[PDB]
């Protein structure tokens, strides 16, 4: 079976009991609700169905909240007709939202527009389609010289590489979404536009105002700002979505894979979850079938280590959902198969020497035993994470009473949540763990297993390893 | 600099000799003929614009010639009219040329095609578009049932996977072609479409026939059977092409990028060129910069351990040749880069375990000792290929008093080939390559070399490393 | 403090209470009784001796019986005079016991000497000084030429290097012997003179029939034929002795050194205690310190990775008991001090072996001073102690006769325990203990290992605490 | 065959051109002439004798001329008696050479006796048998308090650990035999009780000013103020004997053992040749066979990475020269054998090791049976060496001096050529001389070493050929 997980965006066709449980069939570990779109009647029955589905057929699945978020756009044109720009022109924009634009300026959502850029800065338009350069800054406007030739359209992405924007994390929508989250008991927020530490900082106090303090914060890299600050922002959240599409309009063309391999890599180190996301297998939103291109470029984000890969509109909106979540679970597989354990120690926090000399240690025993299983005892998903952090051959078993733990390590590569009732004392772990070890059919009669868990000490260490004949 | 070498296509907008100065500028070293158009009097007049400015600027650059190949195709339709054709239909082929097609029947190129296939086999139609099933032989037609929908054109490419297919080596036109390469003193010829190792001698024998016998033969892998034949293929090459999207067609979508990673890494282990090809920077045809996805593709396929990079209609035909070639050197200079060495034996050959201990020590020794340099005397290019097998951090300076060997040295991986009057003895290749070694301004006073030779054995071996200070 | 464990040989200048106690100061761990001398009287009170002083002071040490053996000697000489024999000379062996030997022939202790022997076999009299060749075999005598002149005397050693010797395992006197050791209690029994498997089996019988199965055998490897049959030998066995000196009588000089590095290894490999023996410290049964010469000989022993070292008659009977065992303490720390782990890797015990090698690695990756185990038979110690950890192993168990036996153990420190009723048990006593043991403090990590849910003799959990 | 190289002290038993080339046959390597004894003509004669057999046989060997060398020693006693020294009672030793000793004072040798020793030092006498302490020093005497009882005769040791020794390098006599040495054109020079690097360098100074340049020093470790500076005394040697008997008179006995491992080791890194010596096979002084310990000690001391073994009496004046040579290259050969190469890696020489290492691990990666070296001053063959090679080297020189020195180098075959033109002459050389020296054969392959393009004293260039 596969180890990379699948995050699938749930929209109008996939949405209902029936399709939700042939999604589960085909290989989706967890729910992405895009709450770009969608009110809180829609959201809150997506939400149900899935849980009826889990009820009904005991699987298990994990529901992620991705937040709108903030960004810059442009605003109306005349008519609503596009407008040629010439290379070497004079463009205007301004931050009074009710001025209706021409080839000559046109009005942007952001009212700082003027505080945050400079004369020399680059401003780019749709998806850095037209490129422009700060000439002036006069009141309420940025005048700007054209750099290419470009056709301007209405509401489109606007882009300032090298700058800080000093845009709030949360607008007041994405508040009411994240309060929507805690009542619905979501698993996994997911934050838009992620630029700095602070913004992780205030969705992780508006969402313990709450009661979501048990929630895990994905932050998505989306831009420069972001992959600037990414060492910050992973410190602060508990995992990341690395958006590739996006994060290509602000840098280097040659620099965007080795910014993903970086922050997977970085994450991996973490021991927290890494999502791939953006422009996966988008040509089937049309197609029955993905490309060359694509295939590879999906592997290739496995082989670098990503816990998961995400469907976006593939699985939300276009004709073939189930087509694509059967080819990502078929290329995972693929890939999965022939990727290697990394047995290096890669030990940077002293405060976890303890717990990563154990699981590393337990992983090469694995190995060496040929031990297809490794079953972990975890209240909070630490040492399950932690395990998997040195890509083991064996699928983990992780045992939890926390119903939250076992929902949130759906999305860790490799993992196997189990909710159990009770681990009273460790000698009562091994004697579970090897019951459920036959029970899960992962393991059989005769098989090596190694077994993980912390024996007198608080949760959040790991410091014990055995090793059980089923 | 770069190490991974470009393949340029070269057409009507980059023939001229000002275009080929800047192609070279840009980082062009190899000027790719592609056969599948143009005469005699225009290959030859591109042959000669790079000999001049070659001659004019002193840079050196190979020249590769690329054979149309043999394939099957379909052919015309009634009043040239697209027809659409429904899952679950019968429609025919006919090996009878004259025959016009419709929505029932269509003829194809290839006589043997009711010899080689058989009731059950798959029948794909352009670029896989349409599928079908035989389900009769009879005479001259194919009787087939259709699987899915499609829109069938005039003159589509046919495909059989799982199938051998008994086409010729060589059409008559190719046999001409080879004969014109050989008068002109090409240094590589690719081939398209080797199914096996039988094409691979006939090809050679033809060369062999008319003064070819020290060009290089490059076998484009392009579908089920060469990959299936790729060991023997690779035994009777000099090299190989990866052409990806070709591949794409006949093989399960997420096998391709294994494909890739396996031929290339059989490539390096074998010391033969290999080119990664097809689908590189393709948008760029109409647009001024690439995708992510492609740049990330090009660099994957870099960090795989290709020679070299391929641009087709990107710089043939296409509207922006001197920025494909600029970031397609930007990609290789960014990935290059942070490759490290493999210090691995890898020696399969007891024939060469010498020349393969003594190349790998002198990469170890250049590394411990941080030589920026390792100089190669060389008659062949074998002992530069064996050097270049470990991916050294330092460039390789291939001296050689072979013009053919000098070329062909300019699609090897980090290699610089710089022709020489003679070398008498083991001693004064020592003093040449110290002085050219200052002179090439790869290396400084007081810089590490490291000189590679074969001492008192013929052509073939490489047996001595000495390290020197400039 | 030193890892490497000394054997005392006890005599009657070392078997008082006072003395005993002195020795166990000085470094003494095991007390060796050789049966070549003395009654049970004089054993047995030996035995009560320590076992008193161990009681009053709490120090722990342990017994070993070393057996008599049985070997092929010479006889008497007319008037009990030496008799010079001439290199070229005949001369002739008898196995008729009541002959009066002379320039020309003399009796052998060993009636089997004519069956065992066969024209042109090697003889070798007094520690290999005279040489002979057999000639002829008739009767009750073994004709020979002699091939270097020597001077024999009475009662002197008989060596048939390249020949099987059919003696007995053991005489009638080892029998009794040995249902002596299994009326103490002892905890080793050192054979000496064994030759081949059936003789660890005949003592392995010989001890199951009067209640000593669960004393440890220690196999004595002194001649040719016991180092031909090593391996089988310590299959058989519970630990091998080393005794060069008797061992260079028989081999080839310059081999000797190889067979003690030999069967070293191959009794660390097999997780089986081994000691060095014999021209340890002799010098120093006369001299109040040893040479430059013997201290190196027993410094590269412990560096071959010997469990233990041995002293016989220089603490028995020499007149410099105690010193002898403060400078072989002396040079057991100074020696300890610098060696390291050996972390390099029976299909029934890769557990066992993936766990204590994984627990000995992540107890040196932690700086983990102590490593603990619970042991019911000792395995699970000796299984840690074949990786040469730095880290002291401080030995849990409920078994009195494990926890003398882990006394000869090298880096072991046993300890004695009412119960262990469960894993999580064994870490909160394991840590108490390790504190109380003065090897550990607060905020150190130990590595602890054990067996859950499995019997005896598999070794399959270890676990990282601070203290 | 052997590797370790055999040097033998040559006396009256062994001088004769007969019994060199005997001592040649049975595989010793270099003559070592010891200037405690002997006058020039007898030392003439032994080398003018191994001259004339080596020009007879085509044999090689290396001639080392060791020094009498500087010590203290007590004088004589009244009537030449012993007297009885009891433990507590005072005893002053005088500088006045005339005086006649008693049981309460005796003279010594050295006058810088009472300005070298201070209130509390420690003296020991007749290789520490007796042990005082200075408890008052007035003009002449040296007034102290005996330790233990002890019986003290005529011209006894006397060693002063942890005190330095203002001794010069080189008595008037040692300074005149090295001018012999110079004038007979020795290859080594062994200086005995270098205490200091200045002690190293009045010596190069000296043969500097003899015509001796190119002699190469090997400085003796003999006692505690030499083991103290052994970096700065190895920095400006060529070499190291290490004196295991001497040091172990000075520094506590468990150390001796690794003074001697740790002297070896840097040795090795520095590419200088190290001899073990002293209290080799001093037993066949008088036996026709060494004892098991003297045999393991030699092993060991192999086993460490010494280049060659050394033996004093037993070749020099015992009754069994021969007997010794051979049983002591039967343990090199049984030794060298079994040991492995060390292929672990001066920023000045970063690339001679960084080529010889390589050539090393190329040779075994390829089962190269020979190592061919070209080499002026020795440099290239001793860094080939400090890997320890399974291939023997053959050592290709111009240089007379070089063949001969090299000639006590592990593993080192050295072959005198009239030249080597270029870097292909001396393969097309060493590829003929590989195969003339019975070394190699046709299909073999071997690694070829040497410097191209550089002077002397670098490395540069590994070239593999088949034979």
């Amino acid at each position: 079976m596969k180890k990379t997980k699948i995050v699938c965006t749930i929209g109008p066709k996939t949405e209902s009991e029936e399709m939700l449980a042939k999604m589960l069939d085909a290989g989706m570990n967890v729910m992405r609700l895009n709450f770009s779109h969608g009110d809180y009647a829609e959201h809150g029955q997506r939400i149900q169905n899935l849980r009826n589905v889990m009820s009904k057929t005991g699987k298990t699945a994990a529901i992620l909240l991705d937040t709108k978020g903030t960004e810059i756009r442009t605003m109306k044109l005349e008519g609503g007709n596009d407008v040629s720009l010439k290379a070497g022109q004079t463009f205007t924009f301004t931050t009074d939202k009710s001025v209706i634009g021409n080839s000559e300026m046109v009005a942007v959502t952001y009212e700082g527009f003027t505080t945050d850029l400079s004369v020399g800065n680059t401003v780019l338009v749709d998806d850095g389609l037209i490129g422009m350069e700060v000439t002036a800054i006069e009141g309420n406007k940025v005048i700007c010289k054209v750099l290419n030739n470009g056709d301007l359209g209405e509401n489109k992405g606007v882009n300032l590489p090298g700058v800080s924007i000093a845009l709030p994390a949360l607008a007041e929508k994405d508040k009411q979404d994240l309060i929507f989250g805690c009542e619905q008991g979501v698993d996994f927020v997911a934050a838009s536009f992620i630029r700095k530490r602070s913004d992780v900082i205030e969705i992780r106090e508006h969402l313990k105002a709450h009661g979501g303090e048990n929630i895990h914060i994905i932050s998505k890299i989306e831009n420069q700002e972001g992959l600037n600050n990414f060492d910050e922002i992973l410190e602060a959240s508990d995992g990341i979505m690395v958006a590739r599409g996006d994060l290509g309009v602000e840098i280097p063309v040659e620099e965007v894979i080795f910014a993903q391999k970086m922050m997977i890599e970085k994450c991996i180190r973490a021991r927290k979850v890494v999502i791939t996301a953006t422009q996966m297998l988008d040509s089937m939103i049309k197609n029955p079938r993905p490309t060359r291109a694509e295939a590879g470029d999906v592997a290739n984000a496995i082989l670098d280590g990503t816990d998961a890969v995400m469907l976006s509109g593939e699985s939300a909106k276009g004709k073939y959902p189930l087509e694509a979540v059967s080819i990502m679970a078929t290329i995972c597989e693929r890939t999965d198969r022939v990727m290697n354990s990394r047995l290096e120690f890669n030990n940077d926090n002293r405060k976890l020497r303890i717990t990563e000399a154990v699981c590393r240690g337990a992983v090469e025993t694995a190995e060496k035993l040929d031990a297809p299983l490794i079953v972990v005892a975890t209240q909070g998903g630490k040492s399950a994470r932690a395990v998997r952090k040195y890509f083991p051959d064996a699928t983990i078993l992780a045992l939890t009473t926390n119903e939250k733990t076992a929902h949130q390590l759906v999305l860790s590569k490799g993992v196997v949540p189990q909710l159990v009732k009770e681990i009273t004392s460790t000698d009562d772990f091994y004697r579970l763990g090897k019951e459920l070890a036959l029970q899960s059919g992962l393991a059989h009669k005769g098989d090596v297993v190694v077994m993980v868990s912390g024996a007198l000490v608080p949760s959040g260490t790991t410091n014990t390893a055995s090793v059980h004949v089923l």
